[PDB]
């Protein structure tokens, strides 16, 4: 009876309709596999949004999490725990800052990362308590900012920021020139996820974070989704030769097992922050600690980074070859196994999503965004051997399409 | 060797400033019990601030975690996992409404349940996009703030302008300063003042919600079926980060699918961790038991407060308790007291300077509740 349409119909009757997913019920994973409620399996080609970079259900991250809920998983920040001093000192020195402010969400830690650098701008900097500004790419504080209403109690602009195009020194370099001096920060993830994979020019990176330090501005790598050996290196900024000012990760800080994020920077910026002002009751809680601890493990011992770099060109090479045999895709873009392909037809039409209905009926799932474009994204843990396969399913699909 | 002071000291060399923690370093915790670094242990008198309200490592929910964490923990929404629906279907029978809508955090169910409002207020009231505001209470453009337990200055709002508000927005019991009860009426009026003037009424029980005031919702002890309900904290018993929004159909049917959405939001390790945590409070009666162990408490703190001229007064609802210092808000005494009572096996932190929380897991025995109100007494008579 608790079949697959069992458990949507279940949703559909009681559970908020904000979500469109592509129609598969997941109840296990394993690696680089998932296996829906009927028992057939299948390649996860999306790695819930880049957080699964370990594979699912890895057992270091399982053993760690499971010794950790037993022992103690949450004091609040009333009292110390055990395990956040230790997680602290080690991705500490990992990424090679003075300091780290642990949170839960992803947009928590980008919301502490511009709300640190405005009282860096004040403290340092000199700025009035209401007037820096952020610089921005796209909206990354959307539902949470008055551009006409913003839904915390506690053309269009949208005040504190000024947003210009990704992938545009020119644009900020003009920001810079004339009014470096109201500016906290540059906030930019090293590759866009939003709506897509949108790759900067090679030396974007490296241009903005020199252009930022000559203008006494900060830069803030956003790198929730490019983090944590996705690209092909630990963070993304190393492609570059770049050390941000504050980074944020979060996503596969903890393999997707427990939400875990965190702010990074030195002393110089970060004691600014001083105790008092309303905070996070579970940041840095000794679970959370113990499941990201095991999660950069993973990534380290097994030399993840690498493992993406190698076998995301191969798959970038492999599908091109297949776009040169079809009509249906124009371009795969993406770093590391942060990939995809942008369909051959309008964002209002239903041919990525059959694509993807038919990618999921021959073992691989994926789901599209913005209407014509398909992420591909598996976890990091991938053989070459399953890469080649999964490569054979992508093009017996378009091929037969 | 890695003692206490030895955590304490990475913390101040690799971790932001942020917060002023009470000095002491827990590693291990169970039922109303942690102990230290060191193997003292220690009453938790916070349960994190309302999350642990199941107790420490509560077996039935380490169980479910560990169940399901081994076998699959997150797909995003981009796919259907097979706990979201059972646990939907459980957490909208259980508290009466249609549907539920799962996030992680208290501030993003708090959003949300702001977002619905307005989105309701322009489909079905008719008020513009963004022209809807929201009533909230003081402890901002598009929010009304009025004074908290103030029947009054909401009717004197919502006669001027209810045509422009979407909802009204408040907690049961206000956590912040300390434990402010409201008086006696006020949730209902308010409910019934809101209904009244076409605007929804939204309770606020990240704090309150899940057994801790001596019902499962407070909104109960008032006899208050809420237009929209928050919920957080203790949703999970403090083991993972876990917050919802439910509310009828007549509301949720403005829902559709949108450009942004939450990777972590109503995953399966979080459903199957939030049906455990829901199935302890249900089967162990702890509405009852913060009920009853809540009103033994305020009665023995009472007596205490005969004794001394420290404590001016305690508040509270079932185990939601706070005492206030005799003392001003920009002194030390409470962090002082805080400090004995530590020394004393009790762990509580103040708040707003003078103001002590008193909240232990609801899972305290009668007998360990007045071995609390002994460590207690010992060290207010000592101070």
């Amino acid at each position: 009876t608790k079949n697959s349409e069992y458990f949507i119909e279940l949703e559909e009757k009681h559970g908020a309709h904000n979500y469109h997913p592509l129609p598969v019920v997941l109840d296990r994973g394993e690696g680089v596999f998932v296996w829906d409620v009927e028992g057939k399996k299948y390649y996860d080609f999306l790695s819930a949004y880049s957080a699964v970079n370990q594979g699912h259900s890895h057992p270091k991250i399982v053993e760690a999490l499971v010794e950790q809920a037993s022992k103690l998983a949450l004091t609040s920040r009333a009292f110390y725990n055990s395990k956040l001093g230790e997680y602290e000192q080690k991705i500490t020195s990992l990424l090679g800052f003075d300091k780290v402010l642990p949170m839960n969400s992803g947009a928590e830690a980008v919301e502490t990362a511009v709300k640190l650098a405005r009282k860096w701008s004040y403290e340092v900097k000199g700025i009035a308590e209401n007037a820096a500004k952020i610089i921005v790419c796209e909206n990354n504080f959307h539902g949470r900012t008055t551009t006409i209403f913003s839904n915390d109690p506690d053309g269009p602009f949208t005040p504190g920021f000024i947003r210009i195009p990704y992938n545009d020194i020119a644009a900020l370099e003009e920001v810079l020139s004339k009014e470096a001096g109201n500016i906290a920060a540059f906030l930019v993830e090293p590759i866009q996820g939003e709506a897509g994979v949108y790759v900067p020019n090679e030396g974007f990176l490296k241009q903005s974070s020199e252009l930022c330090k000559k203008h006494n501005v900060l830069f803030i790598a956003d790198e929730v989704q490019t983090g944590i050996a996705r690209t092909g290196k630990l963070i993304a900024c190393h492609h570059e030769d770049v050390q941000p000012d504050i980074l944020i990760l979060g996503k596969a800080l903890s393999g997707g097992m427990y939400p875990v994020s965190a702010v990074l920077a030195n002393n110089n910026i970060m004691d600014v922050i001083k105790p008092g002002q309303h905070g996070s009751t579970f940041g840095g809680n000794p679970l959370a600690c113990a499941v990201a601890m095991a999660a950069l493990d993973v990534v380290q011992d097994e030399k993840l980074s690498e493992r993406a770099e190698k076998l995301g060109n191969l798959f970038r090479s492999e599908i091109e070859k297949l776009i040169e045999k079809t009509d249906l895709i124009t371009k795969v873009r993406g770093k590391g196994l942060l990939n995809a392909i942008l369909i051959n037809d309008t964002p209002d039409s239903s041919t990525a999503w059959n694509l993807c209905l038919a990618l999921k009926e021959n073992g691989l799932l994926a789901k599209p965004t913005h209407g014509n474009i398909i992420r591909l994204a598996p976890p990091l843990v991938i053989t070459e051997e399953q890469l080649l396969d999964c490569v054979k399913i992508i093009e017996k699909t378009i091929l037969e399409f």
